[PDB]
This record gives C-alpha cells, sequence and structure tokens, in this order.
C-alpha cells in the first residue's frame, strides 16, 4: 500500500483516472470550438474567448482531480484523450446546444463517481467532489441554458453579433 | 386608554394604515415573483430580473415606512396574511411591465384613498407624510413604468427585448 | 418535457423546496412582527427592534437563495400565502426569544426533513447546497439564541432588560 | 399693507405671534429642566444636557416663527415670557411626563394655528407648518414616550444612573 492510503476503494482510484481523462476530453472539445469561432469565416471573438476560458478550467478540473488522486495515495494512469465529434460546430446556439449535453454527461459522469465514494463509506471524497465538482458542474449548466434562451431570443444575423458584443 | 403618542390620530386613519401596510407587502411579493420569473433558465433576463428585485425591497421599506409611522403616531400594526400574487408566470417584459403598470396605478388609488381618510378627520400631519413619503414616489414610478412600455413596444420581441435589458435596465 | 437544467432533480425536492421558502418567508414575517413590537413606544427597546430587523431580512434572504437554487436546478417556483404570525405582541424579551428559538428548531426540523428527501432521491450536490448554506447557519442560529434567553434569565426584568439591549443587542 | 404681504390674513398674523410667545415659553421651561437636573443635589449632567439642547431648538423654533411673520410681511409682537409652572421637575420619570404633556399642547396650538391657515386659503402657511412644525412634533412625541417608558422599565436608583450614562 502506498503510504497515505486509508479508506481509498481501488473502484475509486479508478473512477477518478476515468473522470481525468473525461475532464481532458471536455477541455479538447472546448479548445475546438474557441479555435472554430477564432476562424475568419465565423469571427465571433467574445465566444471564442468564452471556450478558452472553458477550455482552461476543463483542464484545471483535470489537474485538480490529479492531485486529489496522488493525495489520496491512488495511481494517475492516462489514456489517450479522443478527438472531439466534430470538427466545427455550426452556429453560436447549436454549439452551446452541444456544450449543455456536453457538460451534462459530465455532470453525470461525476454522480456515478460520487455513487462509488458512497457504496464505499469514502466520505471525505464525497465532500471533495459535492463542493470542488458537483457545486460547479450545477452552476455551469445553468449558464449554457441561460446562453441557449438568449440565442434563441435573438435570433440569427445581427442578434448573434450583439450576443458576443454584450453578454459573451 | 389612549397610546402615549397618540394626539389627533383617528382610529379609521390607523385602520387605513393597517390596510395600506398589507398592501405594500403584497405589492412585495408580486414584485419578488415577477423578479424569480425572469431569472428563469427558459427566460433569462437578468436585468429586468434585477430591476422587479430592486421593485420588491422598495415596496418592502414602503411597508416598513408605514409601520414605522403607525407606531410613532401611537396606532397599534396588526398584520394580515400576504395573499399570493395572482399569476405564477408573467409573460412577455411587455406584459410584465403592463401588469406592473396596472399595480402601481392600483397602489397609487389606495394612497389616495388614504389621504382622504386623514383629510376629513384633519390629519394635516398625516396628510403631508403621505404626500411627500408616498405620493410624489407614485407619480415619478408610474411614469418610469410608462416609458417602459412605450420603449418595449418600440424595440418589439427577440433582439429588442434583449437589448432594452443590456441598456436601460 | 423537462426544463433544460434539469438533471437529478427529483419533483418531490422541488416541492420541498417550495415548501420550504414559504416557511423562510413566514418565519421573516414573524421576525418582521417583532421588531415593529419591540419598537411601539410602550416597549421601547431599540436593540432587539434592530436585531429582529437584521433577523427578517436573513430569513427573507434564505427564502431568495432557495427560490435561486430552485430555478439552477430546473424546478419551478409557486408561491403560496404568506400567513400573518400568530400573536400581534410578544411579551417581554425573555418571552418573544423562546417564541424564536421555537421558530428556529422548527424550521431546522423542515430543513432536516428536506434534507432527507433529497437523500432518498440520490440527489448528492443539494444535500451539499442544504447542508452548507442552511443547516450550518441554523445551529450557529438555536446557539446564539439559546445564550440571549439565559442570560434574559440572569438579567432579569427591568434594569436587566434595559442593559442587555444597551450592551449585547 | 407691507410690501410683501399677499394671501396671508390678519388672523394667521396674530396666530403666529401667539405661537411665537408659546415657542419662547417651552424654551424657559426646557431650561429650568436644564438646571435642575444641574443641581448639586439631582446631578444627572446627560438629563441635563438633553433638556438644554430641547431648550436650545424650541427656541430656534421661535425664531423660524419670527422669520416667517417678517417674511410674509407680518409684524412680530412680543409679550411677556412667563416663567415655568414649578421650580423643580422631580424625579427624571415626572420630568419627561410633564415634557409629554407640554409637547402635546405645543402640538394642538400649531394644529390649530394650521386650521387658521387652512380657512384663509394660506397654502403656503399650511405646508410651512407641516414641513417644518408638525413633522418635527411627531418625532419629538414618539422621542418622548420611549423615554418615559424606558424610565419606567430602569425604574428609580441605580436605572436612573444608567439611563443616564446610556440612551440621554
Ligand atoms: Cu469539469
Ligand atoms: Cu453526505
Ligand atoms: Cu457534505
Ligand atoms: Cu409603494
Ligand atoms: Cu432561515
Ligand atoms: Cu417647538
Ligand atoms: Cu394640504
Ligand atoms: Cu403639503
Ligand atoms: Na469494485
Ligand atoms: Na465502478
Ligand atoms: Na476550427
Ligand atoms: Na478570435
Ligand atoms: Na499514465
Ligand atoms: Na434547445
Ligand atoms: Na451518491
Ligand atoms: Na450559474
Ligand atoms: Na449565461
Ligand atoms: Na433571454
Ligand atoms: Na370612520
Ligand atoms: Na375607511
Ligand atoms: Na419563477
Ligand atoms: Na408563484
Ligand atoms: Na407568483
Ligand atoms: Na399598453
Ligand atoms: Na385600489
Ligand atoms: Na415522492
Ligand atoms: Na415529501
Ligand atoms: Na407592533
Ligand atoms: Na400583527
Ligand atoms: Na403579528
Ligand atoms: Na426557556
Ligand atoms: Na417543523
Ligand atoms: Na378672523
Ligand atoms: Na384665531
Ligand atoms: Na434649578
Ligand atoms: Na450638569
Ligand atoms: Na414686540
Ligand atoms: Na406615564
Ligand atoms: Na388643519
Ligand atoms: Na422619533
Ligand atoms: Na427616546
Ligand atoms: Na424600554
Amino acid at each position: 500500500q502506498t503510504q497515505p492510503r486509508q479508506n481509498f476503494h481501488v473502484e475509486s482510484e479508478a473512477g477518478i483516472n476515468k473522470q481525468i481523462n473525461m475532464e481532458l476530453y471536455a477541455s479538447y472539445v472546448y479548445q475546438s470550438m474557441y479555435m472554430y469561432f477564432d476562424r475568419d469565416d465565423v469571427a465571433l471573438p467574445s465566444f471564442a474567448k468564452y471556450f478558452k476560458h472553458n477550455s482552461e478550467e476543463e483542464r484545471e478540473h483535470a489537474e485538480k482531480l490529479m492531485k486529489y488522486q496522488n493525495k489520496r495515495g491512488g495511481r494517475i494512469v492516462l489514456q489517450d484523450i479522443q478527438k472531439p465529434d466534430l470538427d466545427e460546430w455550426g452556429s453560436p446556439l447549436e454549439a452551446m446546444q452541444t456544450t449543455l449535453a456536453l457538460e451534462k454527461s459530465v455532470n453525470q459522469a461525476l454522480l456515478d463517481l460520487h455513487k462509488i465514494a458512497d457504496k464505499h463509506g469514502d466520505a471525505q471524497m464525497m465532500d471533495f467532489l459535492e463542493g470542488e465538482y458537483l457545486k460547479e458542474q450545477v452552476d455551469a449548466i445553468e449558464e449554457i441554458s441561460d446562453h441557449i434562451t438568449n440565442l434563441k431570443r435573438v435570433g440569427t444575423g445581427l442578434g448573434e453579433y450583439m450576443y458576443d458584443k454584450e453578454t459573451m
């Protein structure tokens, strides 16, 4: 056993490794969206900036899970980061709808990881996940939902441009 | 049997103040409902939300100032149920402002009727308190909501609703 | 038919939050009644008044934070009548604090029952939100009111009530 | 007619002169109370300070009515300022009860003066009285009422001394 290890099940350790890969994947998706809105034929720099920031924070979320794995005495096992499903992401509205589905899948995987901690009595891991991950996912899902509603309200064309200049 | 401060303060004015207190609290509740309606994920107009949040707190403060006045004159505060608002959801920004205009006018008419009670009982100090602290602000509020309605008709639905939120609200 | 944010959020938790919202608003109304009772000319304890004024605004803010949470998770806020408090007047500072202790404990028990609803439906995020944002403060509030009751029994009526107002309150 | 005079009835002018005398009288009463609490055998310096301030403000209330009389074109006619009814004022509680009755009589006389302005259509005088006199009398009567309630609560002896040090 590694020196720190106490009340830390191998199933939780494996679940953290798989969550690490999913955060890195989400980071890659947002990096793709960032560079898509930076295209000369899309050219929405504040949408670009938004996905750049989201890409950096998903990757920080990954690192915080990596730090946690080491803190509890787990061992980090990295896997390929899959490329995103698409090369281009359509309208600002479609990109946000794609983002909502992504954040919800990440949230479901965090809830499943919390279930692993719960069944093995890992009280500290449950609280770590609730405070550091579940709370932010709820805020992020709300924020993307508001974006989708406003993008439907303002419509295509001028409205997409104004939303970029104002909210984003 | 009169309270220590009481002078030139009729029981009908005291009762009228208690009724006005409930109506300010009711209006506060209406605005707090509108605040949270515009905070919904499928409405999501954060500056309309903040406007009704502020309106809800001013109405609650208007209620408290009436409560303080009741005590100052030697009246006794008698609280009643605060009815829930008529609707759970308030439609478009335009419809919500139209609902607000009718509410503020209803509150104004009840303030004017309360002023009439003070007047017929010779309560000079209460008339002036109402004029300076309530009637003046109701006239400003009714004007402001009217301007909002006109601009919301001008900008129309969709992008205009969003721009009004970012600019005026 | 689900709202955009909704995930792992049961209708029973949503209903429980709406019920807790009404109970926080009710407690706010109770404290606002106590605030204005201590502001009466024949009670006239201005620091007890300010204490319940602040308590009334925190309860109203606790209600709003629950309303915001309901929207965040994709629930729909359904408001109900805010019942008037049981009494119009609250007796001595000691009796008012004893009334407050029972109220805060009632609110705490309803928060614990709301936590049980989240727990049985596996709502990990809602349990933590309740623990950090509501249960922790209810425990601090219940302790603080208990200290007030003990000191009010120690100082007794008359001068002691006045000194407690000037010093601790 | 004096140069400024417009819509200013002789009955209002006379009523202001009589209100002037009543404010000066109230000022004299409070000056007596001030010096009574300054006695070596009473010795409550914050009660003394309170009645000193009230004496100064009654006399400022008198001067503001004198200024108003001149503003409207009335002529100030002064009368004897009667000495107060008593030379000594008993307990802090009794002095406050005496003060409440005094402020209420002054308030009733202001309301009667407002009636004179009303029946002669003197809109400006009514508003002057409401804003500058009636509002303050209501605040003063409330404040004295609170004092009486607290003086009954704290009782005689130590309570009188503590009230002097704390509220007064
Ligand atoms: Cu993440
Ligand atoms: Cu837990
Ligand atoms: Cu926890
Ligand atoms: Cu109002
Ligand atoms: Cu609470
Ligand atoms: Cu005066
Ligand atoms: Cu008038
Ligand atoms: Cu006026
Ligand atoms: Na296992
Ligand atoms: Na597993
Ligand atoms: Na690209
Ligand atoms: Na760019
Ligand atoms: Na590795
Ligand atoms: Na959609
Ligand atoms: Na769980
Ligand atoms: Na959020
Ligand atoms: Na947003
Ligand atoms: Na919107
Ligand atoms: Na009547
Ligand atoms: Na009536
Ligand atoms: Na709502
Ligand atoms: Na509702
Ligand atoms: Na409602
Ligand atoms: Na209209
Ligand atoms: Na009305
Ligand atoms: Na159920
Ligand atoms: Na239930
Ligand atoms: Na009261
Ligand atoms: Na009541
Ligand atoms: Na009550
Ligand atoms: Na007890
Ligand atoms: Na309960
Ligand atoms: Na005459
Ligand atoms: Na006369
Ligand atoms: Na003397
Ligand atoms: Na002295
Ligand atoms: Na003279
Ligand atoms: Na008395
Ligand atoms: Na009059
Ligand atoms: Na006052
Ligand atoms: Na006082
Ligand atoms: Na008192």
